[PDB]
């Protein structure tokens, strides 16, 4: 019993973190095999960030201008290239701690763990989600760039995020491990405002199923609804539309609890319309949307 | 910017987890040097849990009855002893991944990370706190016993908790690494009810300081108070009394924000009396109490 915002064990990722310095700029890099991946803005000064021409700034950089340190030992850079918004620094030594890994580009609503790092050293691990507006609500200070987001399937780490930027609103933007930003964000210190941060409906429903599995059942109502009627309410509350694909994904949670997906939608509809009335669900006074249906099944089943 | 419920990187602890089996009972153990620590209830059947006489049950167990597996390799048990509610299984091999470590007994209100494990394998990491009633609100399923709670000071892991039990209310009880339970709980399947789960006032105040540092300032009021007046309100709301020691501990957060501790107390007093009015603080609709003042300084400063 109990339900926590749980991150994946971070050991496999801690073994990959290195410090990357270019001139007077330092950030984190991810060392997998003989390649260190890091944000390309490691080549920028604070002034360059205002309007950087990365290809031009990179002409002034050679392999020896990128200092890669793993622990307290220096790695030898034998090649470098820019792929979208990341640099790939080829080193002469394969990371002996390289786990089984994949690079994946996640969809909005998908969750992942972040290992926040400073100077190549891990400081903490937390769970977050790719928001529907393609920002993430992380916890990052200056120097955290290059920290990564990931999921683990038994022994394989699927890297899905690399931290690059903080918007003026305190939310975060980054790329997948091929250097493509999530959403419309750019690695330039310019006016970039995020769109509506809508609530991830399928994740709220999954967390309401977790609440029923853990004994919090007060919100279960006597009603049902349809996807169309539910979505009319979801639109009004800035919740993402629920599709039949989301209903299919919630199937196993529906079977475990015996609560039909549309009945849970009707319970969610009443919670949106009536509020919580000072009550809590799994220790929260708001509807939590950063647990996917897969996360709920994993946490409630004990997948290692 | 941003403020997350952040756990310590779990790698150093993942390297210590092993599976311990005694007969048909399996749980997790912690392998440090040449000793594996685990809950003594690994010797019990489901029936024994109702009224176990551990000393008597242990007479029927020899070193070869405790199966310790690290990964997919078996460790040789050369000694065993019971210390309070834990068994210490001496093995012939020192854990090569033993980090620098200490065993500490924490006070209520103190936070720590938990590495939830099943069959000696890590499944997730989350942050929690020792409640004022000496329970913890974890996320544990059957088989999670022996999972540990810890804090990290740079390279030294201070182990503070080992999971043993779930109360009928879904909250958790466990011991320090010397086998002494936190609070009045026992490793027996009997009527054990938790006391009042009061709110950890000093931690709420620390989290209100984190909110001000991160830009959430709406709740800052035009008032101040005294410890005595504040505590009259705290008592009414089942909040722990605030002492001058808590005020001293909040000193650095007071200096960083320029908000006197008693002014923040007055703001907290108004939030308790008026409610949130549908507003949020750091993405929460309730007052968060599982961040200590040290956690806030660490997260807002970037300690690795
Ligand atoms: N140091 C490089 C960089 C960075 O780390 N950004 C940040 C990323 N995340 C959280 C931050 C929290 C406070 C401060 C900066 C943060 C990225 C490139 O553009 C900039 C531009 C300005 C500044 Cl002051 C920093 C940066
Ligand atoms: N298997 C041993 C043990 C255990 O793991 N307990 C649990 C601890 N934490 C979370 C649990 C969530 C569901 C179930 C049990 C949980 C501890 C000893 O006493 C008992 C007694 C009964 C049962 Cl059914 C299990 C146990």
């Amino acid at each position: 019993s109990g339900f926590r915002k749980m991150a994946f064990p971070s050991g496999k990722v801690e073994g990959c973190m290195v410090q990357v310095t270019c001139g007077t700029t330092t950030l984190n890099g991810l060392w997998l095999d003989d390649v260190v991946y890091c944000p390309r803005h490691v080549i920028c000064t604070s002034e360059d960030m205002l309007n950087p021409n990365y290809e031009d700034l990179l002409i002034r950089k050679s392999n020896h201008n990128f200092l890669v340190q793993a622990g307290n030992v220096q790695l030898r850079v034998i090649g470098h290239s820019m792929q979208n918004c990341v640099l790939k620094l080829k080193v002469d030594t394969a990371n002996p701690k390289t786990p089984k890994y994949k690079f994946v580009r996640i969809q909005p609503g998908q969750t992942f763990s972040v290992l926040a790092c400073y100077n190549g050293s891990p400081s903490g691990v937390y769970q977050c989600a790719m928001r529907p507006n393609f920002t993430i609500k992380g916890s990052f200070l200056n120097g955290s760039c290059g920290s990564v987001g990931f999921n683990i399937d038994y022994d394989c780490v699927s890297f899905c995020y690399m931290h690059h930027m903080e918007l003026p609103t305190g939310v975060h933007a980054g790329t997948d491990l091929e250097g493509n930003f999530y959403g419309p964000f750019v690695d330039r210190q310019t006016a970039q405002a995020a769109g509506t941060d809508t609530t991830i409906t399928v994740n709220v429903l999954a967390w309401l199923y977790a609440a029923v599995i853990n004994g919090d059942r007060w919100f279960l109502n006597r009603f049902t609804t349809t996807l169309n009627d539910f979505n009319l309410v979801a639109m009004k509350y800035n919740y993402e539309p629920l599709t039949q694909d989301h209903v299919d994904i919630l199937g196993p949670l529906s079977a475990q609890t015996g609560i039909a997906v549309l009945d849970m939608c009707a319970s969610l509809k009443e919670l949106l319309q009536n509020g919580m009335n000072g009550r809590t669900i799994l220790g929260s006074a708001l509807l939590e949307d950063e647990f996917t249906p897969f996360d709920v099944v994993r946490q409630c089943s004990g997948v290692t």
